[PDB]
């Protein structure tokens, strides 16, 4: 299967709880960096490690976050039930999401669609009272890649 970049998030020794994942929900955190920075600023914020379970970075390459078995904190009122796939980026002033990005993010989703016998997936902003992941983000055209057997619809 595809690399998933394991390193060393600070707070990740406070993971606990628990998860039953039914849904992946697509996020941007309007944040150009490591996936280290993105976590120390969340930590300054009340979270104790990222609130995503996954970050694609702008060169498509991933990275494992929160661990999906742990509460998540990616959408309020979904931690229990939900894997939060993060883009690097600012798609609501950023208008073209890179391909490499574009493409990881498919192949991360469809993977987690194998692993945990997932269907549903969707963008933050179907769950819950928000822009995210923002007004540029190509959703309908990633949803489009990972639902290949309505062709024949
Ligand atoms: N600190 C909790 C979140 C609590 C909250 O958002 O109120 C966590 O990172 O899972
Ligand atoms: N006291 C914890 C709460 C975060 C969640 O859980 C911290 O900020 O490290
Ligand atoms: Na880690
Ligand atoms: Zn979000």
């Amino acid at each position: 299967h595809m690399d998933i970049k394991k390193v060393y998030l600070k707070g990740q020794e406070e993971a606990k709880g628990w998860n039953k994942p039914n849904k992946i929900i697509i996020h941007h955190p309007e944040y150009n960096g490591s996936i280290e920075g993105l976590n120390d600023i969340m930590r300054s914020m009340g979270f104790y490690m990222i609130g995503y379970n996954f970050y694609v970075r702008k060169d498509g390459t991933v990275y494992e976050g929160r661990p999906v078995w742990a509460t998540g904190a990616n959408c309020y009122g979904h931690n229990h039930d939900s894997i939060g796939v993060c883009f690097e980026g600012n798609y609501d002033k950023e208008t073209d999401m890179p391909q490499e990005q574009f493409n990881a993010g498919v192949e991360l989703i469809k993977y987690l669609k194998s692993k945990y016998g997932i269907n549903e997936v969707n963008g933050h902003k179907h769950y819950y009272n928000t822009a995210c992941p923002g007004q540029y983000f190509p959703l309908e055209k990633m949803l489009s890649c990972l639902d290949g057997q309505l062709q024949q619809e």
